[PDB]
């Protein structure tokens, strides 16, 4: 399939070269698998999602996305216009509150609910979840990270936004789970994302165009949005059968375009997510 005009973050994971505007990708698209977008909610109306985003938990009044954040990342993982599995299940955890901002106990009890609530989804191709959250380190939020990836979750967390080595933050410190930094159009790090020996993988990550609440749209940066990408990815290779849930993250890095970032620290991966799709 080949999507014209397509965000610039989308062409690139498809793409061995930046500066292309289609997105290639198979037409499964995502379809049987689900991703868990533990954010700040999904507005599931948006009719970018089409009836495939839904919200099943929240820990505050409401849960729906009064800020904008989780929706932009659940249209980057599968929405039809903006989203890398666009037939994929989106379900919406809200563990930020609207301001974006959550404590690490709902944020830990968050992912030990999608642990098991997706013993409740059908999700034969497999699980995925997208933490586009982040704070300083934490051996409690790095370990309910830890049980949700093995629990038979692909976990991807952003790298965060710091500019640092990712070490002192969590849960982008948690090894066994999948630490995405960012990328801009032009194959430079982002001059916000994190790096260091714990990331293992960089997706798109400046100027992302998403779905926005009030069924509206907007481009925003951050590693939270290279987040989705690699999220939406896995559950697009998980559908194709290249990768398991335990494996997804290494294969994508070991699929991932080679040495073609600029401006990556020493001793961090030169990796980027790629679905290596052949049209």
């Amino acid at each position: 399939a080949a999507q014209t005009n397509a965000p610039w973050g989308l062409a690139r994971i498809s793409s061995t070269s930046p500066g292309t505007s289609t997105y290639y990708y198979d037409e499964s698209a995502g379809q049987g698998s689900c991703v868990y977008v533990i954010d700040t909610g999904i507005e599931a109306s948006h009719p970018e999602f089409e009836g495939r985003a839904q919200m099943v938990k929240t820990y505050y009044y409401s849960s729906r996305d009064g800020n904008g954040h989780g929706t932009h990342c659940a249209g980057t993982v599968g929405s039809r216009t903006y989203g890398v599995a666009k037939k994929t299940q989106l379900f919406g955890v809200k563990v930020l509150d609207d301001n974006g901002s959550g404590q690490y106990s709902t944020i830990i009890a968050g992912m030990d609910f999608v642990a098991s609530d997706k013993n409740n989804r059908n999700c034969p191709k497999g699980v995925v979840a997208s933490l586009s959250l982040g704070g300083g380190y934490s051996s409690s939020v790095n370990s309910a990270a830890a049980r949700l990836q093995s629990s038979g979750v692909m976990v991807a967390v952003a790298a965060g936004n710091n500019n640092a080595d990712a070490r002192n933050y969590s849960p982008a410190s948690e090894p066994s789970v999948c630490t995405v930094g960012a990328s801009d159009r032009y194959d430079r790090r982002s001059s916000f994302s994190n790096y260091g020996s714990v990331l293992d993988i960089f997706g798109p990550g400046t100027s992302i165009l998403s779905t926005w609440i009030g069924g509206s749209t907007r481009s925003i940066s951050g590693t939270s949005m290279a987040t989705p990408h690699v999220a939406g990815l896995a559950a697009y290779l998980m559908t194709l059968g290249k990768t398991t849930a335990a494996s997804a993250c290494r294969y994508i890095a070991d699929t991932a375009n080679k040495g073609d970032l600029s401006n990556i620290p020493f001793g961090t991966v030169n990796l980027l997510a790629y679905n290596n799709y052949q049209a």
